[PDB]
């Protein structure tokens, strides 16, 4: 049984709905805890402003991917 | 004006109401974001099970203090 229900469930409330420059997006940490009322993207901007963004958007599909492939260093 | 409302607001939902051994409490990160419906203590147990605990309890007043004074190294 889930012996840990008193957990700080990192979630969101709103979602940056403005095409945030992929540049601003210093990183991304897709939230999705089983206790969060909603899934989201933690677009860690450059100033560390973690921005929950609707992953079902068309601008977060391009940015979230740019970060999904930003730390990928192909072994040369 | 708050230009960051699409934020992942680290919050909780329940609170460990059993006197958790201060030993188990590897650390503590008192939550209290202006967007969290409730304040809490992130009692990072030893297994890293962040446990939100009611700071208004009498067992979290002793433990939360033990962690509030666990990383304090008086310069000798």
């Amino acid at each position: 049984q889930p012996d840990a229900i008193n957990a700080p469930v990192t979630c969101c409330y709103n979602f940056t709905n403005r095409k945030i420059s992929v540049q601003r997006l210093a990183s991304y940490r897709r939230i999705t805890s089983s206790k969060c009322p909603k899934e989201a993207v933690i677009f860690k901007t450059i100033v560390a402003k973690e921005i929950c963004a609707d992953p079902k958007q068309k601008w977060v599909q391009d940015s979230m991917d740019h970060l999904d492939k930003q730390t990928q260093t192909p072994k040369t």
